[PDB]
């Protein structure tokens, strides 16, 4: 049988990412499988490449997509999809979820453009579990204590890629799980024995 392919994403995270791929390895080895972790962008080499490209030479938003999505392509190709045809489970640390955050809140390039692209790349194929770790306004256990209160490019910017990793995870009722970054690490850690102990 084929692996499982989990996704983290979010603004902020890495802190419980290494742990969960502890926690996970310890339940697969019984069964004989290993967890692949790996990231987005620099999952591949060609990738590492591609995001020095994105980093020193400017161009065209469009072209932009086009090329974290040949990214995405080999990073399937190469690790991914070896992986889970194997029967290894993947990790990665962001995938198109964060495409569309970032560059479809963030940067407004237009969602039918970047769901063109998702298809293109994935056609059907989805993670497994996609683990967001949503980075809240105000802290739900503290809220009649503090207030943060009620912007800038800077702000307007991580507010509307932050709105749309809400509307990705939203809108993908059979795949997401939404932690508050905002609890204390016990909280968290409590709710993702909950999602390992389900998987």
């Amino acid at each position: 049988a084929r692996g499982k392919f989990i996704t983290f994403e979010g603004i902020d995270k890495t802190t419980h990412l290494q742990w969960f791929c502890d926690r996970l390895q310890e339940r697969l080895g019984p069964a004989g499988r290993h967890v692949v972790v790996t990231r987005e962008p620099g999952g591949t080499r060609l990738g590492e490449t591609l995001r020095e490209i994105l980093l020193n030479q400017p161009m065209d938003l469009e072209t932009e997509a086009l090329l974290m999505f040949a990214g995405r392509r080999e990073h399937l190709a190469l690790v991914i999809e070896p992986a889970l045809a194997r029967g290894d489970w993947v990790v990665s640390d962001r995938f198109t979820d964060a495409t569309f955050a970032y560059q479809g809140g963030g940067r407004g390039l237009p969602r039918d453009k970047l769901e063109a692209l998702e298809r293109w790349v994935q056609g059907g194929f989805q993670p497994d579990l996609t683990v967001l770790f949503d980075v809240p306004p105000q802290i739900a256990s503290a809220r009649r204590g503090a207030v943060r209160m009620p912007e800038s490019e800077s702000d307007a910017f991580f507010a509307r890629t932050r709105a749309e990793y809400l509307r990705r995870a939203q809108e993908a009722p059979h795949r997401f799980v939404i932690v508050d970054s905002s609890e204390p690490i016990a909280q968290i850690r409590k709710q993702l024995e909950g999602v390992l102990a389900a998987l």
